């Protein structure tokens, strides 16, 4: 009952400017599953003895959707609930893996945001080099078939990179995109169990539908084919092992 809440938050190290660093790892936290109040509460008492001193926080975005968003109502009370000084100590968080789900929310949530909107203190890190399956790490390490100059559809065109791994897909962004007030680089991460469908509209064209995300994504690339086709790959290879 407890446990399962201090994989989401804890401390670990000292920053290269000697203050103590903390991590929030947003895939761990299932908005339903997890209690808002005990997650808070174990935040509070982690932070309690440093938190009248400069720290810094490390947020862990790397396959963050909607199943771990706050809730509005819930997002709210982060923002009254610890003392003052807590949050003006706070000298640095570094944005880690953040991705299209993330830019749309914190758009939709822009107006309580505002305070983080082209802060000084948040630093987005645009390059990852600075019984449980972990799934995200091993998306992040398996070999790779990279489609480069790749183009994602949608208000504005984004030129983006389109990796296909044995159990996930990667699309970064080649340009950079606006969050929070700063130009960023996005990677968003779906594993062959969040492809619902998959169609190839032309030789270089084709939609993805994201299990749990209402507007399929559409890119186009000269190699479509080849991409669709290995995509479908993967979708398989994952069914196929999911028990009869
Ligand atoms: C520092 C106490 C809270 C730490 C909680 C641990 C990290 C949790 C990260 C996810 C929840 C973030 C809730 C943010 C609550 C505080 C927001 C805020 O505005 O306080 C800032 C204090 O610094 C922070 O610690 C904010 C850290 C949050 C970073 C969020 C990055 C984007 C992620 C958003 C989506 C998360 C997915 C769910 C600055 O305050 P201000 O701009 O109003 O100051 C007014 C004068 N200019
Ligand atoms: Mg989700």
């Amino acid at each position: 009952k407890a446990l399962k809440t201090l994989s989401i938050f804890y401390q670990a190290g000292t920053s290269k400017a000697g203050n103590p660093i903390f991590y929030y790892v947003a895939r761990r936290f299932k908005t339903g599953q997890i209690n808002g109040d005990l997650l808070i509460y174990h935040v509070l008492l982690t932070l309690k003895p440093y938190y009248a001193k400069p720290y810094e926080i490390v947020v862990d975005l790397t396959h963050t959707g909607p199943s771990n968003r706050f809730k509005t109502d819930f997002l709210s009370k982060w923002f009254v609930v610890f003392p003052g000084f807590a949050y003006d100590n706070v000298s640095a968080v570094y944005i880690y893996n953040c991705n299209s789900w993330v830019r749309e929310y914190t758009k939709y949530h822009e107006r309580l945001l505002t305070g983080l909107k082209g802060s000084k203190r948040l630093v987005f890190i645009d390059c990852p080099g600075k019984q449980k399956l972990p799934a995200a790490t091993l998306a992040l390490e398996e070999d790779l078939k990279v489609f480069h100059n790749a183009l994602k559809l949608a208000h504005k065109d984004t030129k983006v990179s389109i990796k296909v791994g044995s159990t996930a897909v990667q699309v970064t962004s080649a340009e950079r995109t606006k969050v929070l007030g700063q130009s960023v680089f996005l990677n968003d991460i779906y594993y062959a169990s969040e492809i619902e469908e998959i169609c190839l509209v032309d030789e270089n064209q084709f939609t993805l539908t994201i299990a749990n995300q209402g507007t399929p994504l559409t890119f186009m690339h000269q190699e479509c084919e080849a991409i669709v086709q290995s995509i479908i790959h993967i979708r398989t290879r994952w069914e196929l092992s999911q028990p009869d």
